């Protein structure tokens, strides 16, 4: 068998007495009267090692410098003084026995901090990127990246028991989930090109067609997108899909699965079921269909209180949404909370103060004439600030929503815990404000709601979708659908969505025809895996808990990706870079 | 909750009397006798329905048509006779209502008869491709698919177990100028830059022993454009996985008990272990092939020092006299088949005779005559057997008849049952300038290394193979840590400073930053799959594979793209 005993992390005071068999990374040595300690590091943790002067280990362990590979053997006994910062710290290694198994350069940034339960200081992300096999030493990266191994074996374990099958669809396939698709030339015949998938979305469709009522991958998917927002190019989801199911089935299934693997991963208990909000509730009360529940400060509709005002710029706006945060802001502040306003489309922001019977500051002249109904809609208490935007509804609701969360910064609100939410009801069209446009919030797919359908030609804005996503801590950390199965309605949907029968064929011809043989009902979601663990860890990005993970251009630091090519190869494929 | 109460498949008798909602494909409809017969069809099997002249179900019934998607509603009852072909055959179920949810086009082939556990007539298979959605309606498809995967939920639940972390390697990664062709992706932002997908994830899993893991798997996603033919798909899926501070002993025992619990949970099989070992030394001189097929004997014998004195030339002078001892006397036809196989493996011809109860007889039996007891007792060969030989060099020789004997086990109709694996290890590290076999990160055998520079064609290999039944289905090594022998071995092979930092650079640094001894092993998962099903192809395993050309009719990729697409790109076609 293995040479090792023990995993060097692992020894304990009922060890004391046993000859023990160690393999590790030397974290740290020390000399001291002629004793030589070493740290042993494993994944496991550290171990104290001592080399005496007498012991024939001790020409071996005068060799040795940090991030060394060594095999250690001795006996285990307890420290004339304990270490209460390591899980070994009342034991120690008397070495008899030491030998190199490798040598090491000095690491570009210490990994030894955090073994020793010590504070690790910020090194250059760059930097941990271009040495990511020594960054993966830390022990924090390492429980990240365990972390990981134990969401997705729970989520085996779960889906398996559910009846799921698991299912690989295909990474070089058809040339659709709202960016650029990734392309990879076909050698043998120039000009073709296969793509990688944005989602599996139509294979695992096809899979309902094809009978397997359930299927789940932890599916690899490619998005050219515009990195802003911490994208990688390629992340992962655990996708899935079933039959014969409501929307009520789905959002059930995956809360069953969320309080699983939160228990078994993270030992925490999320109460079900989870809360659920429509569209157009989070957007009144939060102004933002991924709300942030850890905190309250709701938005108030007090539009219909200003339409006898002579504020025009109230009196005009289909709507005004108040705010009130429990503080006296400064100008300053003020002035920040309304750029922020300002950036989300905004007129502006107003303000004022809540005294122990008038107002003061800001619009506080205007508030005076609506006192009364004002602090009953707003509960505001003496020493509040209101903040209003007034405008069209969505504006509106968005701008203030975003001075909510801002604010929430600012006046240093303890958010804590997980606060997962479903928003669902959502309509089947977004209006882009800018682009004066109707676009699909979920892919076209998504199969409206069933009461709608004459709508669908008469007044295609007030369709609602069967669609929801799963919001943690104002995050988007899932999406789906009930999907169209009706070969009509899809056609039907796609004319909608500006797609003529020539971009249907030639897009979607196969998936098409796969309707017409006799489609289940059937629906499915996907989790962004990625964006849940950063979130269940802490982590500030998804690079924290992805092991060999791109920078923020897409770029590979460690390996030098991408890259240029041999001309040669570059003429086998047929084709040439353009010239400027 | 859901509309319906169980599976359709899963009815049995204990649920006589209970009313049921039922949700699947129509199978078959039959009328006979007034009745109307529909054998409700999914996943888990079929299950009659029957619509009695009464029913409100009774027009319904008579109207739908085979794999239209319904939902029933009825009274499980006994069958008056059963149908012992379905698991569902002891009952029915009388229906009281049936709704169709949706209508379905005539299929261009048929998915019903597995289900009735009846033989499917074999389909093109490009047509089964192109509407591969319905071929994966069959039951067949469907069982390789769950056995898929059984086999993955089994390898995490074993490796969980002995402590590997699963970590996912990345697919969008360096496209290097060594050996085979890399699949490569465009980046937008700078025309002329590539990334490119993995062939396998190799560097991502050593740079993981690197940082500390210990031990690593991932079923893995592996990319290599190069020729298909030999039941090959572009991309294919490995068990890919390291383990630190091991020697080859540790990852076979590792191996063995891991394949034996996927066998044992997945198929119900049960492994003797451990598995034969042999050296590639060994499996070339008695098989003639590094992957031997253990189904069946018809060992190889060396037989040249017995010919040093005969008078037949052609043995006496060759390096290497092979022979095989095959349990049957063959006609002048068989003999010509097998001597062909032989030379269309680079022999120079195929000797034969024929053993009878006094001696020899037809072929080269003169020349057999004299060492007839030595002979005999070499090849442990009866009256009546039939002796073939091959004489040539070594490799030749043995090769040459390893295939002959492989083409003979089905002229004899051998029976050739069950799963036989074995471990072929000691591979040679080189072979003629010099050359590696896999990769260059193989560690030589360690009392083998004085013999690097002196005799590098007798250096061992700290490699090794997993076979079955005569296919590899995985193979590995303990790979070099020292940095210093790692450039040993590249001077060895020639391979300078600017071509090693241009291939392997960021990985050859990371070696100087304290590599631990480590090892490990990819498995062919698609390969094992198809041998454990007992099908023909990688294809029949892969929900949605390319055909044997490495195009997919079912969506038509690959295909062209608009020229703006390509212009964004800042690529044009030359
Ligand atoms: N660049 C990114 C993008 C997304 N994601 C995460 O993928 C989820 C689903 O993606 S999705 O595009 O919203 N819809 C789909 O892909 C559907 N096919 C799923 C279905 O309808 O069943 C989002 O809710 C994010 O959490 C992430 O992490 N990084
Ligand atoms: N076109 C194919 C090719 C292969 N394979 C299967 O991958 C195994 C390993 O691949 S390998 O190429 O022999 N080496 C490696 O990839 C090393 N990284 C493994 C290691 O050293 O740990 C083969 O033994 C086949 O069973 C398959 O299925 N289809």
């Amino acid at each position: 068998g293995m040479r090792r005993t023990h995993y060097a992390g692992s020894l304990r005071e009922t060890h004391v007495g046993e000859e023990v068999v160690l393999e590790g990374w030397v974290n740290r040595r020390r000399d001291l009267g002629g004793l030589i300690f070493l740290d042993l590091r494993d994944r496991e943790g550290l171990v104290q090692l001592v080399a005496h002067p007498a012991s024939p280990a001790y020409a071996t362990a005068e060799r040795v410098r940090p991030e060394w590979v060594v095999r250690a053997k001795g006996l285990v006994r307890l420290r004339p003084e304990p270490n209460p910062r390591l899980a070994t710290g009342r034991v120690e290694v008397e070495l008899s026995a030491l030998e190199v198994l490798a040598e090491a350069k000095t690491p570009p940034f210490p990994v030894d901090a955090g073994w020793r339960g010590e504070e690790e200081k910020e090194a250059s992300e760059e930097l941990r990127l271009k040495y990511r096999y020594l960054d993966l030493r830390r022990r924090r990266m390492q429980e990240n990246l365990r972390l990981r191994h134990r969401v997705i074996k729970a989520i085996w374990d779960f889906l398996d028991r559910e009846g799921f099958v698991q299912v690989e669809t295909p990474f070089l396939t058809k040339s659709p989930e709202g960016a650029r698709d990734f392309l990879v030339p076909y050698r043998h015949e120039p000009g073709l090109f296969y793509a990688l998938p944005q989602s599996p979305q139509l294979f695992k469709q096809m899979l309902m067609v094809a009978g397997l009522d359930r299927y789940f991958q932890i599916a690899r998917c490619f998005r050219d997108e515009d990195l802003r927002a911490d994208r990688q190019p390629d992340f992962t989801q655990l996708d899935l899909e079933m039959s014969f199911v409501e929307v009520e089935d789905v959002l059930e299934l995956n809360e069953r699965l969320m309080a699983h693997v939160f228990r078994e991963a993270l030992g925490v208990e999320l109460p079900l079921p989870f809360p659920r909000l429509s569209y157009e509730e989070a957007m009144e009360r939060y102004g933002s269909d991924k709300p942030d529940l850890r905190f309250g400060l709701e938005l108030k509709e007090v539009g219909p209180l200003f339409r006898q005002s002579g504020f025009r710029v109230f009196q005009e706006a289909e709507s005004v949404k108040a705010l009130a945060l429990p503080k006296a802001l400064s100008r300053k502040e003020v002035a920040e909370l309304e750029e922020v306003a300002k950036r989300h489309k905004a007129q502006g922001l107003a303000w004022a103060r809540v005294e122990e019977g008038g107002f003061s500051g800001g619009v506080a002249k205007f508030l005076e004439p609506v006192r009364e109904a004002l602090l009953q809609a707003t509960e505001a208490r003496p020493g509040d600030t209101l903040l209003f935007v007034a405008g069209p509804r969505k504006v509106a609701a968005t701008a203030l929503g975003a001075v909510r969360l801002r604010a929430a910064d600012l006046l240093g609100l303890k958010r804590e815990g997980f606060r997962f939410l479903w928003v669902v009801d959502f309509p089947l069209l977004e209006w882009d404000e800018e682009e004066e446009a109707w676009t699909y919030m979920h892919h076209p797919f998504t199969s409206p709601h069933p009461e709608d359908l004459p709508l669908l030609e008469k007044d295609p804005g007030r369709v609602r979708a069967l669609a929801y996503d799963l919001v943690l801590n104002g995050v988007e950390v899932g999406g789906g659908s009930i999907r169209i199965h009706d070969p009509r309605l899809q056609a039907r949907v796609f004319r909608l969505l500006g797609i003529g029968e020539e971009e249907q064929r030639e897009k979607f011809g196969f998936f098409l025809e796969a309707l017409e043989y006799g489609a289940p009902p059937h629906g499915g979601i996907a989790w962004g895996l990625d964006r849940l663990l950063a979130l269940m860890t802490g982590s500030p990005s998804i690079r924290e808990v992805i092991a060999f993970p791109k920078n923020k251009e897409g770029k590979d630091p460690l390996t030098g990706a991408p890259s240029p090519v041999p001309e040669e190869q570059l003429r086998e494929l047929g084709l040439m870079v353009v010239r400027p």
